[PDB]
Parts: structure tokens; C-alpha cells; sequence
């Protein structure tokens, strides 16, 4: 009917492309937009809610209609009838574009509920009643805990059909660990499921569709249990599994098979099963047959109810572990006799899977891994530290067999075999990349081939550390999460992968171990109970709920959380009674040559964080329409800049020779120099990088992450650009020069035990300097509803391009830099507004959309003496600075 021919396209439901267990009685609606003209943006919506496909090709709201909702967002939060459990909707959605044209309806899209909070959940938990386990407690535990594992239980249950079905569903948290089969076929696309929170506060169970796996006479179901994080050592018992079979015919009636004590159980060829220390497959031990419907069920024991563990069971929406690639090795070598060492060539996690043949029953093949290697060609196993991580396979002797382990997972770049039957190729040993799938949300390449490397490091450290918790490493004995890494490479996620509905799920897990006084714990979930927590670390709660309105657009987040916001900062207050607080224990954690500050600023790093979680919680208060919470806590800010100013600010730079880095950068950042000090201050900051370090970084995880920031921002991108492009201690390059394939925990090259791992995140926020200063596109407003185009042609740098995948679209930013051409190609999606920030690097010049001349003289376009303004709309430009 109009010239918006277009409906809106890429619609998702929780974040996800027809989602499958929607718990949320609220959830969250998406979509993306495309128009035929230039500068459009939507101005209007209508989505449309119903009950069955005949109904909602009706344009009839059966749940719920908006109507026209003259509204320009496109992440809207559900308010139609009350939603129902183990019942799928349709829902389409129609938008206005700038001239109030009317839009078709979009292609009928479908979110199904899952058994929606608790609705009665009839099953049971059942478990075996003698559990054998076994008690490791190696000399040197993080903490000196021990490690109870325990075995793996197998649980079946037989059910017959006749009349056809219409679906199937099946409801199952098994803990921690599970892994699910019907009539012998493995069910779920995922491993390592479910995900890790804390068991006592809240259990997330998966559904999934088995309507396809039904058959027709006999059936049967298979449950094996890992141990994971269900441990004895953080609290828990041992595995246990509740799970629900929804069974539903085309006459419209229901059944479905619970989980109760007429369940058999039995162990299996899995014994002992730890996340830390590996996995063990006796080949001999597998009952063969053991899910499928002519089995003779009996000979087994009965399951027993199970107490349950306490937590209420909750469906999120977010992305699961899966195994996400398959990689070869590339070379392979022997040190020893029958020992084979693999290379892969890239320090990544998850496991291997091997191929043997042997005909000999009984023979035990065990695999380790590690980070690091001798000189001698074997295993450095140093950075795993306490963490065993090798998997035994006893092979059955039938010829060829398979095996990968499914309880565990271990982050390396080499593999140790020992007792192959023979020698072993590069064919029989896969590599399998496990974490949790994330999509790729942005790319990004550089002229400078450095920056391209310490870039690919950052993403595959990243995805190394994302297990449905952000970790700081996935090596060692430890894997937990962390708040304080988690925070300062949140930006970095974000840019590289979608990962709003994991901050959801993990923003959730800091909600769920929250203390009565505000209080935080510094690793989430609280395996390790570390109460409270580092201001440093704390500040995760705020600052990841913040990202995800800044780079997403998703106010709700914040209204959702804001009462735990006020309640941390509430915390806060009571250590600063006088707005210094003195409290720290990591501050600017490993410093080069250091793992404490050497410059004593923890109570500076302390107090930054308290003034940074009082003004971002006055700016969500203002978002929010709270005026009095605003007006309060803006006032609170303004106590703490004059508090830190007054015992920090030493007449020409911060202390407390006598300044570091990490003094300077903090108050830079945040803006609380005095204007009448900020040009010395600044210069301090300069002098200590180029004098007396010779553009190095002298800064921890917490200031690295703002250092090329403040440097940027106060116009000397120069010196950032040659701090990133050093090769020598103490950089990002001298990693790479060293042989990593990711980021290391320290900035000196330590290949023995302690706090010497080669796969953490903290120190992967550079990442996101690449993405807004070096391409240049960063969010002008939340929601990317206005994008900045300024690239930082420094150095030698010829080239950089970023594209990205936002909320509203594609988002991409090019530009070329020769002797007399600075080329610049950018894209807005429609819903959004580009100002580009063309730098005059010439005395003269043109300025060129295109073969349109836009700038012949001054005035001609805005200017502020360093860059060239210019304000696009939605679509793609090509802009020229010639001479």
C-alpha cells in the first residue's frame, strides 16, 4: 500500500530466534529493520499476540494487541495476557517509518513456555541410594579444599504409546551434570548442561523437543549424571535429577511420565567425573543396550527420592555450551618411548576425541593436557596446577572405538597419549572447541598485523573463559567466576560476541548471592565464598547491567536490578562514612613485576569505583524517572570527587618517583582533576610513560582498561598507538613474541605453578579500543540509537575496518589513509543516526560525499578545529578528504 515495503525482519523473543522455554512471564521482544530510502527511522509499532496460527493470521490480538504504539524503540517488554505453561504463541509485529507509512505485518515468529516458575512440577528427584565416590585431596588446594567425586549414575525409565502424538517435551535438570537419550538417540545440541549458579538459590532445567524421537510401541528414556560443580566441596550433595516427559496427542489430551522411585538405576563404563581432574570410560563396564525399549529393565535398583537442592527451578533464555568446532592437530612428536605429544597449535578448551583400534580388551589410554611445553618436547602441566585434567579411556577391544569425555572439559594447547595401541597419526586425535556458543557479533581487521594477532588472541581467550559463567582462566583448579574480570572485559565481549542474554543469565547469578547488607561476593556464583567484595570487583553488578542498556538498548535490565543496585551502593556507603574507602584487597591487580600494587593505590582504585558506582546509579536513577534517587546520589558524587580530591591531589599529579600510572589514569578517566590541574596531571601521566617508561604499560588490570581511554580522549592517540605496537616487556606483543595464543594472567613470561596462567581475560579490554578508536565506532546513545564515526588514523597505520551486529542492524565503519586521499565508507541501519568525525590531517582539503563536493570552504560543514562534522541518517556513504 505504501513505500515501506518492508516488515520487520530478525524477530526475536528473549534475545533468541524462537525460543523454547520461556519462563519469563514478561519476556522481551526484538526485531531489526530495513527501508528502501535513507534517513528512516520508526516512529510507530503494532505487535500482535495470539493462541494458533489460524487465529493470528487474523490480525487479531487473541493475548495481546498494542495497536499503533507511537513509540520508536524496538526492545519492548510483553504486558499481554498472563501466559500459560507448556503453551506455544505467534506473534508478528508491524512499524511506522518516518512518514507514518504502514508496514506489512512481519512472518508469524513463535516463543513456547516452558513449565513456567514451578507450575506444579509433579516429578520428583530421584537418585541411587548408595553413591560411590571417592575423596581426593592433592598437597597445594587453592583454599586447601578437597575434591569429592563421585561416580555416574544411569537412570531409565520405560513408557509405552499408542495413539499418535501431536509433541513431545521433556523438563530435566540433572545435577550438575546430565546427559539425555530417548529410545538410544542422544537429545540435546548442548554439553555441560545445565549451567552453573548456585544450586541452592536457583536450578535451570532445559526442555527440549523430543516429539520426533516418540516411536510407537515400547519406549524408553536414558539419564546419566556428572558431578560438575554439584559438589560436596562448595556445599552440595551428590548428583541427583528430576525430570517431566510432556506427552501431548492430536485428540487434544495429555500425559506425561514423572520421575519417581519406579525409575531403575545402575552405574555405567563412566567412574569418577571432575571438571578439574577429568573423566574416566571403562569400555569393559558398558552395558550395552541400555536406552532402548527391548531392555530388560529389571536386574536394576530402584531410585530413591532425593532432597532436593533447595534452589527454584527457572528456564533462562541465554546460549548453552556446545561444541562449537572441530580442529586438527598440526604437529606431533615423541620425548619417550610410547609417549606422543600433540600440538594443536592454539591454546583453546574443551576436549579431545581419539580413535583407536586394538582388539585387546583392557588396555587403558590415558590423556593429559596442558598450556606450556619443555625443552625437551614433553608437557609443562605447571599452569593446571592442582587440576589433574586427564581423561583414562579401557578400551573394549571391538577394532575401532570412539571416545570423548562428556563430564569435564580442560583448556591446552597439547596432548599427551600414553598406551596408544601403537603409533597414532594426526587423524586419530579431534580436538573439540567447548564454551558457550556465543554469536559472532563484530569483526575487525587492522594494517597493523600486531594488533590483528593480539586481536585474535583476545577472542579465543574470551571464548576460553565464557562456560555459562565468565571465568578468569579454564586451565587450573579454579575456572570460577570472577567479578572483577568479568567487568573490565565486558566491553570487549560485547563488541566481539552477542551477549546479552548470557549477562541476563549471569546478572541473575550476582542477584542470587547478594547478602541482606548489599554485599557482594568477589567470584559468582559463590563456590568460594569471599564476602564482601573488592570495590573493584563489586562493581560488575552495575557496570555489566549498565553495558547492556549502552550497547543494547534494554532499559529493562536496569529496572530490574535497581533495587540490588541501591542496596550494594547502600553497602558502599557504610565503608566510606568519610567517602574514602580504605578497604581493598586487589586494587590494580598484577601491576608489571608485581601481583599487589606497588604504588599503594588501592584505596585510590577503591574510592574511583565508589564514585564511579554512585554516578552511573544517579545516572539510571534519572533514567528511571527517580528524581529524589537522581538528585541524592548526584549530590553523594559530588561529595566523593572533593573527598578523593582532598587526600589524593598532590599540587602536580595523585600519590598517596612518588606517582604511578595507575595514580593518574583513574581521576583522568572519571574526570575529577580539577580544570585548573588537569593539564598537569595529564602531563605526569605522559612523562611516566614516555621518560620513564618508554610507552610501557605500568598499570594492572583494572587502569590498562582505561589508560588508552584517557590518552585518546585528551588527543594523544600517538602515544596509546605505540604502547600498543611494542614488541618487548611489558605488552601485549611480548605475549604474542612468546609464543601465546591467547592473553596471559601477568605481564612477565612464568611457566611454573601459582598465579602463572596462560589463558585469562582481565587484561583483554584493549579489545574494545581497536573496535572505537583505532576503526572508530563507538555508541553515541544507548541502544546505538546515534553511532559516533571517528577513526584514529595514527601511526602507520593505512587501513581498519569494524563491522558490527547490533540491536538495530549492521553497523560498519572503513577507512583508507594514502598521501593525498582519506577514505571513509560507513553504514547506519534504519532507527539510527551516524556523526561521522572526519580528522583533518591536511592544511586544506575537499571533503567529498561521494562525487557531491560538500566542502569547499569553512562553514561549509561543522567543525571544532581537529575534526569535520558531518550528521547522516540510515544507509550506506562514501566520504572523500582529498589534499
Amino acid at each position: 500500500k505504501s513505500s515501506n515495503i518492508y516488515s520487520p525482519f530478525d524477530l526475536k523473543c528473549e534475545f533468541t530466534t524462537n525460543p523454547l522455554g520461556v519462563d519469563k512471564k514478561n519476556p522481551i521482544f526484538s526485531w531489526k529493520l530495513r527501508h528502501l530510502e535513507k534517513n528512516e527511522k520508526q516512529t510507530a509499532y503494532q505487535v500482535i499476540v495470539s493462541s494458533s496460527l489460524e487465529t493470528i493470521n487474523d490480525n487479531i490480538g487473541d493475548v495481546w494487541d498494542t495497536g499503533k504504539v507511537l513509540s520508536s524503540e524496538q526492545v519492548i517488554k510483553y504486558e499481554g495476557k498472563e501466559l500459560e505453561p507448556c503453551k506455544v504463541y505467534f506473534w508478528k509485529v508491524r512499524w511506522w517509518d518516518s512518514k507514518d507509512q504502514e508496514s506489512p505485518f512481519s512472518v508469524v515468529n513463535t516463543f513456547e513456555t516452558g513449565l513456567m516458575n514451578e507450575e506444579n512440577w509433579k516429578a520428583k528427584w530421584i537418585t541411587k541410594k548408595e553413591h560411590k565416590y571417592e575423596v581426593y585431596s592433592p598437597d597445594g588446594a587453592p583454599f586447601g579444599l578437597n575434591y569429592t567425586i563421585a561416580y555416574a549414575p544411569m537412570f531409565r525409565k520405560s513408557f509405552s504409546i499408542s495413539k499418535k502424538i501431536k509433541r513431545a517435551r521433556v523438563y530435566i535438570a540433572g545435577l550438575g551434570l546430565y546427559e539425555l537419550y530417548i529410545n538410544g538417540e542422544r537429545i540435546g545440541d548442548r554439553v555441560l548442561d545445565p549451567g552453573q549458579t548456585d544450586y541452592k538459590k536457583r536450578v535451570l532445567y532445559t526442555v527440549y523437543d523430543v516429539s520426533k524421537n516418540i516411536r510407537d510401541g515400547k519406549n524408553a528414556i536414558g539419564v546419566i549424571l556428572g558431578n560438575g560443580r554439584y559438589v560436596k566441596e562448595y556445599g552440595y550433595d551428590f548428583p541427583k535429577l528430576i525430570i517431566q516427559v510432556l506427552v501431548e496427542y492430536e485428540d487434544d489430551s495429555i500425559e506425561w511420565i514423572v520421575s519417581d522411585e519406579s525409575w531403575k538405576t545402575t552405574y555405567g563404563p563412566i567412574t569418577l567425573n571432575s571438571l578439574y581432574h577429568g573423566e574416566i570410560y571403562d569400555g569393559r563396564k558398558e552395558i550395552k543396550g541400555w536406552n532402548l525399549p527391548d531392555f530388560d529393565d529389571s536386574t536394576w535398583e530402584n531410585a530413591i527420592l532425593a532432597e532436593p537442592p533447595g534452589g527454584k527451578l527457572y528456564s533462562e533464555i541465554y546460549p548453552p555450551i556446545r561444541i562449537t568446532k572441530t580442529i586438527k592437530p598440526i604437529k606431533m612428536w615423541s620425548p619417550e618411548p610410547g609417549t606422543y605429544v600433540y600440538d594443536f597449535g592454539q591454546n583453546y578448551t574443551g576436549w579431545i576425541k581419539i580413535k583407536v583400534r586394538t582388539n585387546e580388551s583392557g588396555k587403558e589410554i590415558r590423556i593429559r593436557h596442558a598450556e606450556l611445553t619443555y625443552e625437551d618436547g614433553t608437557l609443562n602441566y605447571s599452569t593446571n596446577r592442582t587440576a589433574l585434567a586427564t581423561d583414562v579411556y579401557i578400551t573394549k577391544g571391538e577394532g575401532y572405538e570412539e571416545y570423548e569425555p562428556r563430564f569435564t572439559y580442560h583448556g591446552f594447547r597439547y596432548v599427551e597419549i600414553l598406551g596408544y595401541p601403537g603409533v597414532p597419526t594426526l587423524e586419530d586425535i579431534e580436538g573439540k572447541v567447548v564454551h558457550t556458543a556465543v554469536e559472532s557479533n563484530g569483526e575487525f581487521i587492522c594494517s597493523n598485523e600486531l594488533i590483528n594477532k593480539i586481536h585474535h588472541n583476545i577472542i579465543w581467550g574470551q571464548l576460553s573463559n565464557l562456560m555459562s559463567i565468565p571465568t578468569d582462566c579454564p586451565q587450573r583448579d579454579e575456572r570460577m567466576g570472577w567479578m572483577g574480570d568479568a567487568q573490565l572485559s565486558a566491553e570487549e565481549a560485547i563488541f566481539n560476541f552477542d551477549m546479552i542474554g548470557f549477562y541476563r543469565k549471569y546478572l541473575n547469578d550476582i542477584r542470587d548471592a547478594q547478602k541482606e547488607n548489599g554485599s557482594l561476593s568477589d567470584v559468582i556464583p559463590p563456590y568460594w565464598s569471599i564476602y564482601p567484595g573488592d570495590p573493584a570487583w563489586s562493581t560488575a553488578y552495575i557496570t555489566i547491567a549498565w553495558y547492556l542498556y549502552q550497547y543494547y538498548g534494554d532499559k529493562y535490565v536496569l529496572e530490574e536490578h535497581y533495587e540490588g543496585f541501591k542496596k550494594y551502593v547502600e553497602f558502599l556507603k557504610k565503608l566510606a562514612p568519610d567517602y574514602i574507602v580504605s578497604f581493598y584487597k586487589y586494587g590494580d591487580w598484577c601491576q608489571p613485576g608485581t601481583v599487589r600494587p606497588k604504588d599503594n593505590s588501592g584505596e585510590l582504585t577503591s574510592t574511583f569505583y565508589f564514585y564511579h558506582d554512585v554516578i552511573t546509579l544517579s545516572k539510571i536513577a534519572k533514567l528511571l524517572g527517580k528524581e529524589a534517587d537522581y538528585k541524592y546520589y548526584s549530590e553523594l558524587a559530588d561529595k566523593i570527587k572533593s573527598a578523593f580530591n582532598k587526600k589524593f591531589l598532590k599540587e602536580k599529579a595523585y600519590a598517596s618517583m612518588f606517582t604511578s600510572q595507575t595514580l593518574n589514569t583513574l581521576p583522568l578517566y572519571l574526570n575529577l582533576v580539577p580544570e585548573d590541574k588537569v593539564q598537569d596531571v595529564l602531563k605526569t601521566l605522559l612523562e611516566d610513560i614516555i621518560i620513564r617508561h618508554d610507552y610501557h604499560l605500568d598499570t594492572g588490570i583494572v587502569a590498562t582498561r582505561y589508560i588508552f581511554d584517557v590518552l585518546t580522549s585528551y588527543g594523544y592517540d600517538e602515544v596509546a598507538y605505540k604502547i600498543v605496537n611494542q614488541k618487548t616487556y611489558p605488552s601485549f606483543g611480548y605475549m604474542i613474541e612468546e609464543g601465546a595464543t591467547t592473553l596471559w594472567e601477568r605481564w612477565e613470561k612464568l611457566t611454573s605453578t601459582g598465579m602463572n596462567s596462560h589463558n585469562h581475560i582481565m587484561f583483554g579490554s584493549v579489545d574494545a579500543w581497536f573496535y572505537r578508536v583505532i576503526a572508530g565506532v563507538r555508541v553515541g546513545e544507548p541502544g546505538w540509537n546515534k553511532i559516533i564515526f571517528e577513526p584514529h588514523p595514527v601511526g602507520d597505520l593505512k587501513y581498519a575496518k569494524a563491522r558490527l551486529n547490533t540491536i538495530k542492524g549492521e553497523v560498519e565503519i572503513n577507512w583508507q589513509k594514502t598521501e593525498n586521499i582519506f577514505s571513509m565508507r560507513i553504514s547506519v541501519p534504519v532507527n539510527s543516526e551516524g556523526e561521522v568525525h572526519v580528522p583533518k590531517l591536511f592544511e586544506r582539503f575537499v571533503v567529498k560525499e561521494g562525487d557531491n563536493i560538500i566542502y569547499e570552504k569553512k562553514g561549509d560543514l561543522e567543525e571544532n578545529e581537529k575534526y569535520i562534522v558531518i550528521r547522516v541518517g540510515s544507509g550506506s556513504y562514501n566520504f572523500y578528504m582529498e589534499k
